[PDB]
């Protein structure tokens, strides 16, 4: 019982796209007693995330950043969203066999401090586990959250969604088209936009990458315009929705991805457009929502096993995987949510 | 009896910024009759109001080439076909840049003056449309809780006069700024805001703002846009708000300005809403019976520029966009 742990690293900050050299691997020899202090567990991490957030993480720290984010610090396992098995525990609600999902290191072994907005018990084992980092984890309380009390969506209203086929994006979809909403969606590339028009649902979608005109595209989709934007990309894409939008409209700012890894952040000219169309711009966090986790379980969990949700999963196998199925996250590699399997359960 | 009337007109179009030449006077011979229409009403203009906004007009509905140019402005009923005005009353609202003028009243487009115990060019700005600019956009739209922080752009204007008052009277801490020394001391000498610092000798803004406020910004009376949001987004509180009313120094740029700083919404979680005042006009009579009180005690004041007679208005419209004005500009076309 003093298993080595196989960990991986971030060297340093990483300026512009990361690449796999930016990362490393490191084995550390812990021993699997309980643990002391607080409320520790002790856990095994089966199966690890690779959310476009991370990137924010991995740059040098600034005061705004710093209100998400918290850099990575160089040199120690990257911090992520996993799911993992209770080896040990020295807490109340946790003993040994259980599952929770939460924020852990990117590692085999992890003594973690259990946090009622940081770390959620596993209480459904009739899905796969690793829907627990996309789908029943934070992305898809994201798509929750930001869709239902962020978008203040009303029966029959045309939804776009940028980035589609991110697991954000494919749930957003659905949730909007149980409600009669119109929906379109785009993604870099002809299978994912494929996906989104057949498998999901979606009643149109492009590749943003085979449209030139940007605000074209949105115009012969959406020919009466746009009420709800589910933001994830940014820059360009929003300058061609404010054009597109109709009044009232509603744009929910989840992530801006075209930006993070941009070291020359891009302009957003047509702003002023809001004033006459009356347009609300709403940035937030899933954190703050964590509070309905509960509630939006047993929301989706129904919807799930009655096939009315749909959802792809890009598994890559083992903790050495887990640096280039991250850094091919940034550039799109990936076709559905990415999932990186450190051990199997 | 048969007056002439004296017009300004929009000779063409603009691009860019507007100069005294772009504009005409004529006349034209008015008969003082019980109107030339359906439920309308004849009147003298008595005050004018020069609007930024005014300036999106002047572009290539826009105001037509030929036509005079319309704007807020003070009137007084000389014939009227219309019910609810007799000859002698006061009206508020859109009328054209002449002496004489035949309007059709109508609901939340013209408003009738009531309390003639308070200047009646303050129905040109602090109790006209300015004034419900910043009732609405303040009170409604950034919801204000005691003890924030609030900026205010262009706090010199007649809007950011009377946001950085009610934001002070509510206990929040003010900030302005405004384009001179002149214009950046009223803030303090006549406003009591809080702070204040000339964004033209500033060559910081983002530590400018940073300066300002130690604490952050929670509310951002929007009222320039471009470069000064940037500074702001950087500055921005968790939670915070921005209320979007104008962005006055984009109206005359051939090509607008980008916002790179958007990204903070996220991490800030902001909120940033657009906002036009006539959608709130049906709580004009909550604005009055709140403020006037304020005003007659001395406790909401007002600096205006007045220029004199239709003849010194295109001056005053070109240099309104320009800077010129030291608070808000009125156009005395006839005293009362």
């Amino acid at each position: 019982m003093t298993a080595t742990n196989k960990q991986v690293i971030l060297k340093d900050y990483v300026s512009g796209f990361p690449t796999e050299s930016d990362f490393d691997f490191t084995t550390t020899t812990v021993e699997l007693r309980v643990p002391e202090g607080t409320n520790s567990v002790l856990v095994k991490n089966l199966y690890l995330s690779c959310d476009p957030y991370m990137r924010i993480r991995m740059g040098k720290p600034d005061p705004s950043t710093a209100a998400l984010a918290q850099a990575y610090t160089p040199g120690q396992p990257i911090q992520g969203y996993g799911v993992s098995r209770i080896i040990e525990s020295g807490h109340p609600d946790y003993k040994k066999g259980d599952l929770l999902w939460g924020i852990v290191a990117w590692e085999e072994y992890s003594v973690i401090t259990p946090m009622t907005h940081a770390h959620f018990k596993i209480q459904h084992t009739d899905v796969p586990l690793s829907y627990y980092t996309g789908l029943l984890g934070m992305p898809g309380m994201t798509a929750y959250a930001g869709f239902y009390e962020v978008c203040s969506p009303k029966e029959g209203e045309t939804v776009y969604v940028s980035a589609a086929s991110g697991a954000v994006g494919q749930l957003v979809g659905q949730l909007a088209k149980m409600m009669g909403c119109y929906v379109v969606g785009s993604a870099g590339s002809k299978e994912k936009v494929d996906l989104l028009k057949t498998k999901f649902g979606f009643d149109d979608a492009f590749n943003y990458k085979e449209e030139s005109d940007l605000t074209a595209a949105l115009k012969r989709c959406f020919p009466n315009g746009i009420d709800i934007y589910f933001e994830n990309v940014g820059g360009k894409m929003l300058d061609a929705v404010l054009v597109n939008m109709n009044m009232h409209g509603r744009i929910a700012v989840c992530g801006m991805i075209s930006q993070y890894n941009l070291e020359n952040q891009e302009g957003v000219h047509n702003l002023s457009n809001i004033i006459y169309k009356r347009n609300r711009i709403q940035g937030f966090v899933v954190s703050d929502f964590y509070d309905k986790y509960s509630k939006f379980l047993e929301f989706v969990l129904p919807h799930i096993r009655e096939g009315k949700i749909t959802y792809v999963e890009d598994v890559a196998d083992g903790l050495e995987k887990a640096p280039e199925a991250l850094v091919g996250l940034f550039h799109g590699k990936n076709v559905g949510k990415q999932v990186v399997v450190v051990a199997r359960e």
